[PDB]
């Protein structure tokens, strides 16, 4: 499995999370409100967002990335994949994540 | 060192985080409240949880895993280990983590 | 790119995050309040902190680490780098992060 992250404006965040799960694109999404500060075209932006932390099979990462790009309201969406130590993780959990990612 | 994550109901998250630190199974736990949406046995579940981000020596990961499974209320607990770049991380911090984690 | 994490007291977290972005030492920081429980010199400590999740180019990681050590108010600052799968991540996003991180 791997973990992927995106930041979304708050309303879109909850809606898109639900859709990724309903479509079995991801097994689980954890949503955290965040304050994001970032550079964009010579401006410093300070925004209310929500972080989606998405748990998905390794094989399903491409499908997630494509669906995120279809749904994401931003011209340049965040999509960052974090490496999981699959051996050290609980094997029954990684299998669950694999099984729910259709 | 590595980082391990689990989600727990808020009734248990704070208690278990404390116990892991008191028993020197982990050096440090960060707790974040979270809304979790997940697929379970044909249903979409929407729950209040707390995420434990646990910092532990690489060698102590197995002991952590075992203790999480003993304590976790869920039939299928989340236990996901994230890869740390030990070279790029601050060595003094990695050594702190290692020193607080007791191996047996 | 990589992701780096540090925890700061809330009276410094927002200030440092803003500085790191203004100076182009990172492209983006996400800030999350956290409850930290940790082991320190035989005591269990329970603190209010803020986690900074910093997105930075791979080549700017060293400069970030140094800047964090200059600014951090703890005697032993946290700085943990988590491994990003750059190929699986969105290429346009990783290019954005690279472009907004200035080494010089």
């Amino acid at each position: 499995m791997k973990i992927a992250l995106t930041n979304l404006p708050p309303e879109h965040g909850e809606r898109i999370a639900r859709l990724l799960v309903e479509e079995h694109i991801v097994a689980c999404v954890n949503l955290y409100p965040v304050h994001s500060i970032y550079s964009w075209k010579g401006e410093v932006c300070s925004e209310a967002e929500v972080t989606l932390m998405m748990k998905v099979s390794t094989q399903g990462i491409e499908r997630l990335k494509q669906r995120i790009c279809e749904l994401h309201p931003y011209e340049l969406p965040e999509f960052v994949v974090i490496e999981v130590d699959n051996n050290a993780s609980l094997r029954e959990y990684i299998d669950f994540v694999k099984g729910e990612t259709h």
